[PDB]
């Protein structure tokens, strides 16, 4: 739950 | 700046 809420932010800051 | 800002907002995520 948080894990992946907190996976899918990594990925935000990745993508930007 | 920002994506200094950016960068370590990620370090974090990653450590947690």
């Amino acid at each position: 739950n948080k894990k992946l809420a907190k996976q899918q932010l990594e990925v935000l800051a990745r993508y930007l």
